[PDB]
């Protein structure tokens, strides 16, 4: 716990900036800025002002790191929510920080930028999230699989894979042990599937004996169906070994571009110092906006609104389920979502699907995604679609997978 | 050209991505978002609206390069104030392109990236933007500084330097030729100082005879107190060697993080690519309020602002001028600005103005900026500091050099 041995040369050699009457800025004089004033509704809300003086704020420089409100109130909400050991620990023993990122995307993408060299090792479970397959792929490492099933990541198939490297050469800088394990622990994108709470103990244990960090990407950590969420990898982090994740683009806005990562201090300051060269920070303007829906929610409009938005995807998830049954039953197989908002169907008898959708199901109107495009070999023929529950309506799901059942059955 | 000797392994290795009822797509429904209509006034012009459906675009992800109403009037404006010989060259030779970026800062980054081997030979002007050096500094490319004066660089030192090498080594890739020559044509931060039409011409021909890009780095292009605007790079750009990088910042808000890179297609197609990987796109609402305005103010409405803000500088470039006069004619030298909003000083007592101006100017009441900051040794001492003029009045001016003048008079 020191963090050097994570990171690349170049996220090493990255130093802060050299940086009453002040001529020593240079922010531009927000006076000559048009917009004057804003307000936006907020729905059975308090409504969101910016006046005079809030609007030039809003329209200026800000800080790397987020808008000092925000950070309290989002540093409060992990402690209430995940409780992580490692609020008490010394900034270089990796103590908690976080940091508001233009997305959780670019979190994501600036922590392997950080990390990894040609030939390094990582490890995830395919199908995995296309984005950031994109991401790892011109980054040279080496992507291995592990096992999943119906519950995540199969700790069984973990043990194994990592029985190929030597727990004591994890800290030899010449020998090449995994720099990290990637999971999305709920609502998986592709599959719809989420880890029980004993796997990740289990996976926990892995990484510590390993030692290895944990990339835990949790957009739809909000959007479990059975309103019960079950401890986040960061709520046990007594190593300081999680880096976490968490995106408001599911609940709150996906356009704001707002998202935050959580993690060790000095992980989370080679990330800020990154940002600091390249975005500068996030939109000062959509934070304010961000920050005061959050404080004025507090706990109760916070609970509530995320109770709602459950509500929705749940009926969704219900209906395509519904369809799936009538038009799918002996021709497909899929397991319920725990949480997000895809189904993911293996097609029997058909190799690769990707002909039947890509082009035969389009004439008909209808498309879902081929399941290649979530593999690091997306070659490879898949006989899986996913498909998503968002915005269809009932009607318009029924008709959808009778058409894909008419196709299924016609290319037999 | 094709390009392929300026681009990285990694960024080379970039693909797109792979992904009538549709259940293919991956967005979040936007009725479960709370905010609901926006008003944002606009002084002495039409307030903008966002009624429900138009705040549902806003909130919801966008395309990577940007909106497209806010590129073709981006584009516009290019041919209308550059028209660059790119616009009718096929795409392989440098057919001109544009995407929108957060800020213009993450395109110069990301073009950086694209670019730099551990190694390579990059050319600028010292004192450079901090922002520019600290981006570079961890990349590993050696920095060959071109000497300047009250006109910029200075063709006959850039004539020297590239002596090193013979022309014919711009295609041999066993040959280290530098990629790129940075510069900032236009009020330069910190120096204040601009490039003629005539050094441009000459530093333009030593580009195509050693062949190597230019990157156009003009955040103040705008804020040009001689009221007639020199040609830029990519006015004369028959090779597609320049990449230019244009920001709203000064003039129409640093806050909403937006800006635009303007070049070669294939160049533009890598930074797009890795902008995909990050940020996904530059946020939706903040784009739909600036493309309302610029749509709304047309040609007059955006000349008139740009007047009106030049105008405003003007005048605190006069204020900051006759104050320097006032107090400092003796014990500093400096040039008038030609652009921007900065005043470089050369205080001429002393070897290192940190001295007098943090331990001892900080226990005064007035802040200027140590040059140290704006060199690629940081550490060597510095006589130079940095005034900003965007935002104090005539008054605090009169008496932030009063200050001043007295600290400097007492080291002496
Ligand atoms: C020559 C040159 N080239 C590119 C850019 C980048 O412009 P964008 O289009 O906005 O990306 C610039 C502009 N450089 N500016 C210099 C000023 N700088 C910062 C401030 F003015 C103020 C500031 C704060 O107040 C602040 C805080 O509140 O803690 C933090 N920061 C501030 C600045 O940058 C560093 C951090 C984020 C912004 C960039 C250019 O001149
Ligand atoms: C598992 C997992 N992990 C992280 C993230 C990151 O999300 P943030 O929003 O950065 O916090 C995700 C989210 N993945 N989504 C998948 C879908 N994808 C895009 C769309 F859904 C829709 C879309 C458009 O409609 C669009 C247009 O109208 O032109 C453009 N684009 C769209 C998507 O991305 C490509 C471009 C921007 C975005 C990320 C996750 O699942």
């Amino acid at each position: 716990e020191n963090y050097a041995r994570f990171i690349t040369a170049a996220s090493a050699a990255r130093n802060p900036s050299p940086i009453m009457i002040s001529l020593a800025g240079g922010l531009p004089n927000p006076n000559m800025f048009p917009f004057k004033t804003a307000v936006i509704t907020v729905e059975n809300g308090k409504t969101i002002q910016f006046g005079e003086e809030m609007m030039k704020r809003a329209l200026q420089y800000s800080p790397s790191a987020g808008i000092p409100e925000l950070l309290s109130w989002l540093k409060q909400l992990q402690i209430k929510l995940h409780n992580p050991p490692t609020i008490h620990y010394p900034p270089s023993q990796g103590q908690m920080d976080l940091c508001v990122t233009s997305g959780s995307q670019q979190g994501l993408c600036k922590v392997f930028e950080m990390i990894i060299n040609p030939g390094d090792n990582v490890l995830l479970d395919e199908p995995a999230y296309s984005g950031t397959l994109q991401s790892l792929h011109p980054l040279g490492c080496n992507i291995i699989n592990v096992a999943s099933d119906e519950s995540g990541i199969v700790p069984d198939s973990l043990r194994d894979i990592l029985s190929r490297w030597k727990p004591e050469d994890a800290k030899n800088p010449q020998k090449n042990t995994p720099k990290f394990l990637y999971t999305v622990p709920n609502g998986n994108n592709p599959t719809g599937n989420s880890l029980t709470s004993e796997r990740k103990k289990e996976i926990y244990e892995l990484a510590r004996k390993y030692d290895f960090l944990i990339i835990e990407d949790d957009p739809y950590y909000f959007l479990q169906f059975n309103k019960f969420r079950v401890p986040t990898f960061l709520s046990m982090d007594v190593d300081g070994r999680v880096i976490r994740a968490d995106s408001f683009s599911k609940i709150i806005s996906s356009g704001l571009r707002i998202g935050f990562l959580t993690g060790p201090k000095p992980l989370i300051e080679r990330v800020i110092l990154h940002i600091q060269v390249s975005t500068l920070h996030p939109s000062t303007f959509n934070q304010l906006m961000i920050s005061q829906l959050l404080h004025e929610w507090g706990e109760e409009g916070f609970m509530a609104h995320v109770d709602r938005v459950i509500d929705f995807y749940s009926n969704q998830k219900d209906a395509i389920l519904a369809a799936a049954d009538k038009w799918l039953t002996g021709l497909a197989e899929w397991h319920v979502p725990a949480a997000g908002m895809f189904l993911w169907i293996k097609v029997k008898g058909i190799n690769d699907v990707k002909e039947l959708i890509e082009e035969k199901a389009v004439k008909m109107g209808v498309l879902m995604l081929p399941g290649n495009a979530f593999y690091v070999d997306s070659s490879a023929p898949s006989p899986y679609l996913r498909a998503s529950f968002s915005s269809a309506s009932p009607e318009q799901m029924d008709v959808a997978f009778q058409v894909l059942a008419q196709l299924i059955k016609e290319s037999l």
